[PDB]
Order: structure tokens, then C-alpha cells, then sequence
């Protein structure tokens, strides 16, 4: 038997995103737009700052800028909570500490409007240091790729999520940013609350060269993994 929101990403589903931020007090809207496709676990954005030039480095917005995306394997499909939570559509909320330096602390709504997969999100980043890798702009444009843990909150009909993202700096060291996530359903509805497992997440980060607008294009690909057979 195939599931509600399940048949909503059975083929590929357009995407928005539009955040607004601001970081340490400068302000700043990103728009993206692109494309999903949950078979394959696939998809491809590209986002434009819309106020002129970001004010932090791109990688940094990456994690913040739609894991119902994920490829479910088969026998994983009974712990997507992702898509069961769709077309009402769920919270997802973070913290992201970056070592020795600031935090940001994010709010999206994900959600369908009509036939388009929305991402709606609030930004808010303080006490980065003004010369620190963050503000500095000393973090490269390179991919990041990692493991997202996810776990159950039956308390809140929900689930948690923690991972670590390095960011490579310039000069060849390191820039952890540790994140925590919280994602709540919208609707009344019931949801999948999933086992342990996690997703493989890996971001590649490309520029348009025709492009004259501060810009990331991104290719990504999601998988859930972690329980066997």
C-alpha cells in the first residue's frame, strides 16, 4: 500500500525557495528556484541574492537553503516523515553553532502551493566576530557532503536531527558548524514517525558564468540509509 504524500513526489516536483536573513545586522533575501526528484533522490537549484551581495559566504547557507527529497529505499519507505507530513507540509527548525564564532538559528515552513514545493525560511545569525572565517569570507566554494542522524520525537509527532558540517577555510584548516534540528508537522494528520537512520547528503557548488548576480547553482544528491536488509 503506497502512502498519502508519498504519491505527491512519484515524478519531478518544481521547487522555491525564498529566505530572509540577517546576520549581525546585515540583512540580506536569497531566491532559489529548481527542481526535485525523489526516485533518484536528486535535485537542482540555483539561488541569486536578491539585495546584492551576500553577506556571508555561500556554503554557509547551504544545509538552511527540503529532505523530502530523500530516496527512501524500499525498505525504508515506512520512515519517511518527510513525505508523509506533505501537502499540509512540516516546521523545520535549527541551530547551527559555528566553532568559536557565531550561531545562526533558522525557521522554515516546507510546504506544496499548488504543484510547487515550497521552502519558506527565516534567518537569524549573531556574535560572529567581524574578522572571523564567516564574515572574513575565508571559507572555500567547495562541496559539503555528510550524514544527517535522525531520530524520533514522539512528544512532539515529530523528528530531531543532528549533524556536523566542515567547512574547508583557505588556508587549509577547518570550520565546524554543529547543527540541531527540530521538524513538526503542519496538519492534524497522522506521520511516520521513523526508526534511527540517517541521510547521506552530498552538495556540489557551481557558478552560471552568464550570471552577473551573486549567485550559488547547486546539484545535490540525498539518500536515506542505515537500516538493513
Amino acid at each position: 500500500m503506497v502512502s498519502k504524500g508519498e504519491e505527491l513526489f512519484t515524478g519531478v516536483v518544481p521547487i522555491l525557495v525564498e529566505l530572509d536573513g540577517d546576520v549581525n545586522g546585515h540583512k540580506f533575501s536569497v531566491s532559489g528556484e529548481g527542481e526535485g526528484d525523489a526516485t533518484y533522490g536528486k535535485l537542482t537549484l540555483k539561488f541569486i541574492c536578491t539585495t546584492g551581495k551576500l553577506p556571508v559566504p555561500w556554503p554557509t547557507l547551504v544545509t538552511t537553503l527540503v529532505q523530502c527529497f530523500a530516496r527512501y529505499p524500499d525498505h525504508m519507505k515506512q520512515h519517511d516523515f518527510f513525505k508523509s507530513a506533505m501537502p499540509e507540509g512540516y516546521v523545520q527548525e535549527r541551530t547551527i553553532f559555528f566553532k568559536d564564532d557565531g550561531n545562526y538559528k533558522t525557521r522554515a515552513e516546507v510546504k506544496f502551493e499548488g504543484d510547487t514545493l515550497v521552502n519558506r525560511i527565516e534567518l537569524k545569525g549573531i556574535d560572529f566576530k567581524e574578522d572571523g572565517n564567516i564574515l572574513g569570507h575565508k571559507l572555500e566554494y567547495n562541496a559539503i557532503s555528510d550524514n544527517v542522524y535522525i531520530t524520533a520525537d514522539k512528544q512532539k509527532n515529530g523528528i530531531k536531527a543532528n549533524f556536523k558540517i566542515r567547512h574547508n577555510i583557505e588556508d587549509g584548516s577547518v570550520q565546524l558548524a554543529d547543527h540541531y534540528q527540530q521538524n513538526t508537522p503542519i496538519g492534524d494528520g497522522p506521520v511516520l514517525l521513523p526508526d534511527n537512520h540517517y541521510l547521506s547528503t552530498q552538495s556540489a557548488l557551481s557558478k552560471d558564468p552568464n550570471e552577473k548576480r551573486d549567485h550559488m547553482v547547486l546539484l545535490e544528491f540525498v539518500t536515506a540509509a542505515g537500516i538493513t536488509l
